[PDB]
Protein backbone atom coordinates (compact mmCIF):
# COMPACT_ATOMS: atom_id res chain seq x y z
CA UNK A 1 0.00 0.00 0.00
CA UNK A 2 0.93 3.50 0.77
CA UNK A 3 -0.45 4.43 4.09
CA UNK A 4 0.48 8.21 3.75
CA UNK A 5 -0.35 11.36 5.12
CA UNK A 6 0.83 14.12 3.00
CA UNK A 7 3.84 16.34 3.29
CA UNK A 8 2.95 20.04 4.86
CA UNK A 9 2.71 22.66 2.04
CA UNK A 10 3.62 25.82 2.32
CA UNK A 11 2.00 28.17 0.20
CA UNK A 12 2.57 32.23 -0.15
CA UNK A 13 0.82 34.67 -2.51
CA UNK A 14 -1.16 37.96 -2.38
CA UNK A 15 -4.62 37.03 -0.98
CA UNK A 16 -7.65 38.52 -2.98
CA UNK A 17 -11.17 38.12 -1.99
CA UNK A 18 -13.01 37.37 -5.29
CA UNK A 19 -16.14 39.64 -5.22
CA UNK A 20 -18.15 37.44 -8.03
CA UNK A 21 -21.44 38.14 -9.23
CA UNK A 22 -23.43 38.04 -12.88
CA UNK A 23 -23.92 41.38 -14.02
CA UNK A 24 -25.82 43.24 -16.61
CA UNK A 25 -24.09 44.59 -19.84
CA UNK A 26 -24.90 48.02 -18.57
CA UNK A 27 -22.50 47.32 -15.61
CA UNK A 28 -19.15 46.21 -17.64
CA UNK A 29 -20.59 49.55 -19.71
CA UNK A 30 -20.72 51.73 -16.83
CA UNK A 31 -17.22 50.83 -15.25
CA UNK A 32 -15.12 50.88 -18.65
CA UNK A 33 -14.81 47.20 -18.86
CA UNK A 34 -14.28 45.33 -21.95
CA UNK A 35 -15.70 41.96 -21.69
CA UNK A 36 -13.07 39.15 -20.85
CA UNK A 37 -10.75 40.91 -20.01
CA UNK A 38 -8.68 40.98 -16.63
CA UNK A 39 -7.28 44.93 -15.62
CA UNK A 40 -5.75 46.43 -12.29
CA UNK A 41 -8.53 49.24 -10.82
CA UNK A 42 -8.30 52.57 -11.78
CA UNK A 43 -10.18 55.79 -11.65
CA UNK A 44 -12.15 54.21 -14.13
CA UNK A 45 -13.65 52.15 -11.84
CA UNK A 46 -14.20 54.06 -9.23
CA UNK A 47 -17.23 52.41 -7.26
CA UNK A 48 -17.37 48.96 -8.46
CA UNK A 49 -16.77 47.32 -5.58
CA UNK A 50 -19.47 49.30 -3.74
CA UNK A 51 -21.78 48.83 -7.05
CA UNK A 52 -21.31 44.89 -7.24
CA UNK A 53 -22.42 43.91 -3.97
CA UNK A 54 -25.36 45.63 -4.94
CA UNK A 55 -26.21 42.59 -7.00
CA UNK A 56 -28.70 39.86 -5.07
CA UNK A 57 -26.43 37.36 -6.26
CA UNK A 58 -22.90 38.17 -5.22
CA UNK A 59 -21.08 35.73 -3.29
CA UNK A 60 -17.54 35.75 -1.69
CA UNK A 61 -15.08 33.32 -2.23
CA UNK A 62 -10.98 33.46 -1.12
CA UNK A 63 -9.14 34.18 -4.30
CA UNK A 64 -5.91 35.21 -5.51
CA UNK A 65 -3.70 32.75 -7.76
CA UNK A 66 -1.89 31.15 -4.69
CA UNK A 67 -4.38 31.09 -2.58
CA UNK A 68 -6.84 29.13 -4.94
CA UNK A 69 -3.76 26.65 -5.88
CA UNK A 70 -3.94 25.91 -1.92
CA UNK A 71 -7.43 25.41 -2.24
CA UNK A 72 -7.62 23.11 -4.73
CA UNK A 73 -4.72 21.00 -3.06
CA UNK A 74 -6.97 21.14 0.46
CA UNK A 75 -9.86 19.70 -1.78
CA UNK A 76 -8.03 16.75 -2.79
CA UNK A 77 -7.01 16.28 0.65
CA UNK A 78 -9.86 16.62 3.13
CA UNK A 79 -9.10 14.17 5.60
CA UNK A 80 -6.33 16.47 6.29
CA UNK A 81 -7.91 19.67 7.46
CA UNK A 82 -5.38 21.86 9.31
CA UNK A 83 -2.84 19.52 8.73
CA UNK A 84 -1.58 19.78 5.00
CA UNK A 85 -1.48 23.74 3.44
CA UNK A 86 -0.44 26.84 5.67
CA UNK A 87 -0.99 29.92 3.24
CA UNK A 88 0.91 33.48 4.53
CA UNK A 89 -0.06 36.42 2.52
CA UNK A 90 -1.06 39.77 3.36
CA UNK A 91 -4.99 40.77 4.07
CA UNK A 92 -6.62 43.57 5.91
CA UNK A 93 -8.87 43.09 9.25
CA UNK A 94 -11.82 44.77 7.06
CA UNK A 95 -14.78 42.74 6.55
CA UNK A 96 -13.68 41.28 2.95
CA UNK A 97 -10.44 40.38 5.15
CA UNK A 98 -13.13 38.41 7.64
CA UNK A 99 -14.77 36.53 4.89
CA UNK A 100 -11.43 35.69 2.91
CA UNK A 101 -9.34 34.28 5.95
CA UNK A 102 -12.61 32.49 7.33
CA UNK A 103 -13.39 30.64 4.45
CA UNK A 104 -10.38 29.78 3.62
CA UNK A 105 -9.87 28.20 7.24
CA UNK A 106 -13.39 26.66 7.26
CA UNK A 107 -11.84 24.54 4.06
CA UNK A 108 -8.86 23.25 5.70
CA UNK A 109 -6.27 26.17 5.24
CA UNK A 110 -3.80 27.05 8.14
CA UNK A 111 -4.09 31.26 7.73
CA UNK A 112 -1.06 32.25 8.93
CA UNK A 113 -1.88 36.07 6.66
CA UNK A 114 -1.25 39.21 8.12
CA UNK A 115 -3.33 41.99 8.88
CA UNK A 116 -2.35 45.25 7.62
CA UNK A 117 -3.82 48.58 8.33
CA UNK A 118 -2.15 50.81 5.56
CA UNK A 119 -4.11 49.14 3.06
CA UNK A 120 -7.50 46.98 2.69
CA UNK A 121 -8.13 43.73 1.82
CA UNK A 122 -6.82 42.84 -1.81
CA UNK A 123 -9.91 41.95 -3.62
CA UNK A 124 -10.98 41.50 -7.41
CA UNK A 125 -14.00 41.93 -8.86
CA UNK A 126 -15.65 38.92 -10.80
CA UNK A 127 -18.27 40.19 -13.51
CA UNK A 128 -20.19 37.41 -14.66
CA UNK A 129 -22.29 37.67 -17.92
CA UNK A 130 -23.25 34.31 -18.87
CA UNK A 131 -20.29 32.40 -18.99
CA UNK A 132 -17.66 34.88 -19.48
CA UNK A 133 -15.85 36.80 -16.37
CA UNK A 134 -14.46 40.26 -16.50
CA UNK A 135 -11.59 40.66 -13.57
CA UNK A 136 -11.40 43.79 -11.91
CA UNK A 137 -8.53 43.73 -9.28
CA UNK A 138 -6.97 45.58 -6.53
CA UNK A 139 -3.91 44.31 -4.72
CA UNK A 140 -4.62 46.36 -1.94
CA UNK A 141 -3.04 45.05 1.41
CA UNK A 142 -1.79 41.61 -0.28
CA UNK A 143 1.61 43.99 -1.36
CA UNK A 144 2.00 45.60 2.33
CA UNK A 145 3.78 41.80 3.20
CA UNK A 146 6.32 42.77 5.67
CA UNK A 147 9.45 41.24 6.81
CA UNK A 148 7.69 42.10 10.39
CA UNK A 149 5.50 39.08 9.81
CA UNK A 150 8.06 36.76 8.04
CA UNK A 151 9.65 37.39 11.39
CA UNK A 152 6.98 36.38 13.30
CA UNK A 153 6.85 33.04 15.45
CA UNK A 154 3.48 31.96 13.38
CA UNK A 155 5.03 31.99 10.09
CA UNK A 156 8.71 31.00 11.08
CA UNK A 157 7.33 27.54 12.40
CA UNK A 158 4.86 27.01 9.80
CA UNK A 159 7.67 27.14 7.59
CA UNK A 160 9.41 25.37 10.01
CA UNK A 161 6.85 22.48 9.91
CA UNK A 162 6.07 22.15 6.42
CA UNK A 163 8.29 20.10 3.43
CA UNK A 164 7.02 21.54 0.31
CA UNK A 165 7.05 25.26 -0.40
CA UNK A 166 4.80 26.71 -3.39
CA UNK A 167 5.49 29.96 -4.37
CA UNK A 168 3.82 31.98 -7.44
CA UNK A 169 5.84 34.12 -9.25
CA UNK A 170 3.58 37.58 -7.72
CA UNK A 171 5.43 37.08 -4.63
CA UNK A 172 8.82 38.84 -6.19
CA UNK A 173 6.67 41.80 -7.40
CA UNK A 174 5.91 42.20 -3.25
CA UNK A 175 9.83 41.93 -1.76
CA UNK A 176 12.33 39.26 -2.88
CA UNK A 177 13.44 38.53 0.31
CA UNK A 178 10.32 37.50 1.66
CA UNK A 179 11.20 34.61 -0.82
CA UNK A 180 14.33 34.05 -0.47
CA UNK A 181 13.77 33.62 3.58
CA UNK A 182 11.26 30.19 2.44
CA UNK A 183 14.03 29.35 -0.50
CA UNK A 184 16.49 28.94 2.93
CA UNK A 185 14.17 27.27 4.77
CA UNK A 186 13.27 24.23 2.21
CA UNK A 187 16.89 24.02 2.13
CA UNK A 188 17.40 23.50 6.27
CA UNK A 189 13.69 21.28 6.48
CA UNK A 190 15.57 19.57 3.32
CA UNK A 191 11.80 20.16 1.71
CA UNK A 192 11.07 21.17 -1.32
CA UNK A 193 10.98 24.51 -3.30
CA UNK A 194 8.51 25.46 -5.96
CA UNK A 195 7.72 28.64 -8.08
CA UNK A 196 5.19 28.84 -10.80
CA UNK A 197 6.00 31.61 -12.87
CA UNK A 198 2.55 32.97 -12.98
CA UNK A 199 2.66 35.88 -15.72
CA UNK A 200 4.75 36.81 -18.61
CA UNK A 201 5.44 39.99 -17.19
CA UNK A 202 7.35 38.19 -14.35
CA UNK A 203 10.05 37.38 -16.61
CA UNK A 204 10.22 40.46 -18.51
CA UNK A 205 10.00 42.91 -15.57
CA UNK A 206 10.73 41.37 -12.49
CA UNK A 207 13.98 38.89 -13.81
CA UNK A 208 16.20 40.07 -11.27
CA UNK A 209 13.99 38.65 -8.34
CA UNK A 210 13.55 35.81 -10.04
CA UNK A 211 16.94 35.02 -11.34
CA UNK A 212 17.72 35.33 -6.95
CA UNK A 213 15.07 32.84 -6.83
CA UNK A 214 15.90 30.53 -9.30
CA UNK A 215 19.17 28.84 -7.96
CA UNK A 216 16.78 27.38 -5.12
CA UNK A 217 13.95 26.74 -7.68
CA UNK A 218 13.36 22.93 -7.37
CA UNK A 219 10.33 22.77 -9.96
CA UNK A 220 9.78 25.62 -11.97
CA UNK A 221 5.74 25.54 -13.13
CA UNK A 222 4.33 27.80 -16.03
CA UNK A 223 2.11 27.37 -19.06
CA UNK A 224 3.63 28.39 -22.78
CA UNK A 225 3.06 31.64 -22.78
CA UNK A 226 5.11 32.19 -19.48
CA UNK A 227 7.66 29.34 -20.56
CA UNK A 228 8.41 31.43 -23.78
CA UNK A 229 8.95 34.72 -21.81
CA UNK A 230 11.43 32.56 -20.22
CA UNK A 231 13.51 31.52 -22.70
CA UNK A 232 13.31 35.33 -23.85
CA UNK A 233 14.98 36.42 -20.42
CA UNK A 234 17.34 33.92 -20.74
CA UNK A 235 18.10 35.32 -24.50
CA UNK A 236 16.88 31.10 -25.76
CA UNK A 237 15.57 32.25 -29.54
CA UNK A 238 13.30 29.29 -29.52
CA UNK A 239 9.44 28.57 -29.51
CA UNK A 240 10.39 25.18 -29.05
CA UNK A 241 8.40 24.57 -25.51
CA UNK A 242 10.48 21.26 -25.32
CA UNK A 243 13.81 22.81 -25.45
CA UNK A 244 12.79 25.68 -23.18
CA UNK A 245 12.26 23.31 -20.71
CA UNK A 246 15.52 21.19 -21.13
CA UNK A 247 17.25 24.12 -21.09
CA UNK A 248 15.49 25.31 -17.87
CA UNK A 249 16.86 22.35 -16.43
CA UNK A 250 20.52 22.47 -16.49
CA UNK A 251 21.56 26.04 -18.23
CA UNK A 252 19.38 27.50 -15.08
CA UNK A 253 21.79 27.90 -11.87
CA UNK A 254 20.09 24.87 -9.29
CA UNK A 255 22.18 24.77 -5.96
CA UNK A 256 19.70 22.46 -4.42
CA UNK A 257 20.00 18.53 -4.15
CA UNK A 258 16.41 16.98 -4.82
CA UNK A 259 16.48 17.66 -8.58
CA UNK A 260 14.92 20.55 -11.01
CA UNK A 261 11.77 19.59 -12.66
CA UNK A 262 10.46 22.00 -15.18
CA UNK A 263 6.77 21.42 -15.72
CA UNK A 264 5.41 23.34 -18.73
CA UNK A 265 1.61 23.39 -19.34
CA UNK A 266 0.67 24.11 -22.86
CA UNK A 267 -3.37 24.61 -22.75
CA UNK A 268 -4.77 22.15 -25.77
CA UNK A 269 -1.34 20.24 -26.34
CA UNK A 270 0.72 17.76 -23.97
CA UNK A 271 2.45 19.23 -21.11
CA UNK A 272 6.07 19.08 -21.17
CA UNK A 273 7.52 17.51 -18.10
CA UNK A 274 11.72 17.83 -18.13
CA UNK A 275 14.20 16.55 -15.37
CA UNK A 276 18.19 15.96 -15.60
CA UNK A 277 17.07 12.63 -17.29
CA UNK A 278 15.58 14.24 -20.34
CA UNK A 279 12.09 15.21 -21.03
CA UNK A 280 8.82 14.05 -21.51
CA UNK A 281 5.46 14.58 -22.43
CA UNK A 282 2.04 14.02 -20.63
CA UNK A 283 -0.64 14.38 -23.42
CA UNK A 284 -4.20 16.08 -21.77
CA UNK A 285 -7.36 14.84 -22.15
CA UNK A 286 -9.72 15.95 -24.97
CA UNK A 287 -12.25 18.89 -24.13
CA UNK A 288 -14.94 20.17 -25.51
CA UNK A 289 -14.96 23.94 -25.95
CA UNK A 290 -18.98 23.85 -25.37
CA UNK A 291 -18.04 22.12 -22.08
CA UNK A 292 -15.57 24.39 -20.74
CA UNK A 293 -17.06 27.36 -18.19
CA UNK A 294 -13.71 29.35 -18.49
CA UNK A 295 -9.91 29.30 -18.34
CA UNK A 296 -9.64 31.09 -15.17
CA UNK A 297 -7.61 29.92 -12.43
CA UNK A 298 -7.34 26.61 -14.95
CA UNK A 299 -3.23 26.99 -14.62
CA UNK A 300 -4.02 27.46 -10.35
CA UNK A 301 -6.06 24.37 -10.40
CA UNK A 302 -3.43 22.38 -12.30
CA UNK A 303 -0.95 23.07 -9.76
CA UNK A 304 -3.41 22.67 -6.98
CA UNK A 305 -3.73 19.03 -8.30
CA UNK A 306 -0.46 18.53 -9.18
CA UNK A 307 0.34 19.67 -5.18
CA UNK A 308 -2.09 17.32 -3.85
CA UNK A 309 -0.38 14.31 -5.87
CA UNK A 310 3.51 16.04 -5.37
CA UNK A 311 2.22 16.12 -1.37
CA UNK A 312 1.49 11.93 -0.78
CA UNK A 313 4.69 11.57 -2.99
CA UNK A 314 3.06 10.63 -6.28
CA UNK A 315 5.58 10.30 -9.29
CA UNK A 316 6.25 13.72 -11.30
CA UNK A 317 4.05 12.18 -14.33
CA UNK A 318 1.14 11.20 -11.86
CA UNK A 319 1.20 14.69 -10.41
CA UNK A 320 0.97 16.23 -13.90
CA UNK A 321 -2.42 13.93 -14.35
CA UNK A 322 -3.87 15.06 -11.18
CA UNK A 323 -3.09 18.41 -12.50
CA UNK A 324 -5.48 17.93 -15.21
CA UNK A 325 -7.79 16.42 -13.68
CA UNK A 326 -8.36 19.09 -11.52
CA UNK A 327 -7.60 21.85 -14.04
CA UNK A 328 -10.14 20.50 -16.31
CA UNK A 329 -12.79 20.14 -13.54
CA UNK A 330 -12.21 23.53 -12.55
CA UNK A 331 -12.89 24.56 -15.64
CA UNK A 332 -16.31 23.28 -16.46
CA UNK A 333 -17.69 24.43 -12.76
CA UNK A 334 -15.23 16.01 -3.67
CA UNK A 335 -12.89 14.09 -6.01
CA UNK A 336 -13.01 11.70 -7.89
CA UNK A 337 -9.83 10.67 -9.31
C1 LIG B 1 2.01 46.24 -16.63
C2 LIG B 1 1.47 47.05 -15.63
C3 LIG B 1 1.71 46.75 -14.28
C4 LIG B 1 2.47 45.63 -13.93
O1 LIG B 1 2.71 45.35 -12.60
C5 LIG B 1 2.06 44.35 -11.90
C6 LIG B 1 2.70 43.81 -10.78
C7 LIG B 1 2.08 42.80 -10.03
C8 LIG B 1 0.82 42.32 -10.40
C9 LIG B 1 0.18 41.24 -9.58
C10 LIG B 1 -1.02 40.58 -9.83
C11 LIG B 1 -1.13 39.68 -8.77
N1 LIG B 1 -2.18 38.81 -8.58
C12 LIG B 1 -2.36 38.25 -7.24
C13 LIG B 1 -2.79 36.79 -7.37
O2 LIG B 1 -3.91 36.72 -8.24
C14 LIG B 1 -3.54 37.04 -9.58
C15 LIG B 1 -3.11 38.50 -9.68
N2 LIG B 1 -0.12 39.76 -7.91
N3 LIG B 1 0.72 40.75 -8.43
C16 LIG B 1 0.18 42.87 -11.52
C17 LIG B 1 0.80 43.87 -12.26
C18 LIG B 1 3.01 44.82 -14.94
C19 LIG B 1 2.78 45.13 -16.28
Amino acid sequence: SMASAPLRVYVQCNPLLDVSAHVSDEFLVKYGLERGTAILLSERQKGIFDDIEKMPNVRYVPGGSGLNVARVAQWMQQAYKGKFVTYVGCIADDRYGKVLKEAAEHEGIVMAVEHTTKAGSGACAVCITGKERTLVADLGAANHLSSEHMRSPAVVRAMDESRIFYFSGFTLTVDVNHVLQACRKAREVDGLFMINLSAPFIMQFFSAQLGEVLPYTDIIVANRHEAKEFANMMKWDTDCVEEIARRAVSEVPYTGTKGRVVVFTRDIESTVLATKDGVETVPVPQLDQDKVIDMNGAGDAFMGGFLSAYAVGKDLRRCCETGHYTAQEVIQRKPSF
